[PDB]
DNA sequence: ATCGCACCACA
DNA sequence: GGTAGCG
């Protein structure tokens, strides 16, 4: 309610400034009008934030369907310095923004940060709540640089997923209390910053309404190196006759897209 | 013409 | 609260 509230006054302070194939691709200057045309739409479409030309980050919002995006992003000719738009109140996939300095912490093995990170967190699923899982069902994306340990983890969790990204959070920030406290041995996850302040591996900013979140391929606008699949990931999408591995691999990576099924679990954390 | 949220603060 | 620095 308290977001109702905010979100729609910020409308308000915007308020103050020869059949052709079936497409839909349209693009909006406000998020929110994008949002509103979603709603409005009755096409499964999703919104993207396009980063415009910058050292800002600035975003446009694009409108369209994951197949229809995907046709036109694939040569990665154009559409670069694409993100995912999490919309808020939908379900999604537990998912993780893993980082830390590489010359600020020369000990770090980032490869065993992240197998350890997910061990537990697959112990922490079946516990609280008997979710089965491992590595296998994790997507690997790496967008590391020499300055940089970059990692996206994209969970793909047969016929589960949570409430919203609020509740990823919730979930991630009380499983990981133990690591906060020192700001059952989660000290792997410390690691220091540029000036020497002991942070988590583990980004915990991410978590929040309509979270951007960098398109498997896309590059930050200032840089050069994109997200791609990580050389140990052990996630394999089934393959299949009637679409590319790359669209698998693209469609398992957006966190908003939860597979359709019959039987699905939805799960909540409350703070 | 993006968006939506730790560290200080006063009292 | 009260914001600006962050993601
Ligand atoms: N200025 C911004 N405006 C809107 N969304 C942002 C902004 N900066 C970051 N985000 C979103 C998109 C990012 O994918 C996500 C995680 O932040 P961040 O770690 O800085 O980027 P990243 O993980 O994609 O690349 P990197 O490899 O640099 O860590 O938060
Ligand atoms: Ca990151």
């Amino acid at each position: 309610m308290n977001r109702k509230w905010e979100a729609k006054l910020k409308q308000i302070e915007e308020r103050a400034s020869p059949e052709e194939p079936p497409s839909i691709w349209r693009l909006f200057h406000r998020q929110a009008q994008a949002f509103n045309f979603v709603k409005s739409c009755k096409e499964d479409v999703h919104v993207f934030a396009l980063e415009c030309k910058v050292g800002d980050g600035q975003r446009i919002y694009l409108v369209t369907t994951y197949a229809e995006f995907w046709f036109y992003y694939k040569s990665r000719k154009n559409l670069l310095h694409c993100y995912e738009v999490i919309p808020e109140n939908a379900v999604c996939k537990l998912y993780f923004d893993l980082e830390f300095n590489k010359p600020a912490n020369p000990g770090a093995d980032g490869k065993k940060m992240v197998a350890l990170l997910i061990e537990y967190v697959c112990k922490a699923l079946q516990e609280l709540y008997g979710v089965n899982c491992s590595a296998e069902d994790v997507l690997n994306l790496d967008s590391s640089t020499d300055e940089k340990f970059s990692r996206h983890l994209i969970f793909q969790l047969h016929d589960v997923a949570f409430k919203d990204n609020i509740h990823v959070g919730n979930f991630l920030r009380k499983i990981l209390q133990p690591a906060l406290d020192l700001l059952p041995d989660l000290s792997f996850l410390v690691v220091k910053n540029n000036m020497g302040e002991k942070h988590l591996f583990v980004d915990l900013g991410v978590y929040t309404r309509n979270r951007n979140f960098r398109l498997y391929k896309s590059s930050k606008i200032g840089k050069r190196v994109a997200l791609e699949v990580t050389e140990d990931n052990k996630f394999f999408p089934i393959q299949s006759k009637d679409v590319s591995d790359e669209y698998q691999y693209f469609l398992s990576s957006l966190v908003s897209n939860v597979r359709f099924s019959d039987t699905l679990r939805i799960l909540t954390c409350e703070p």
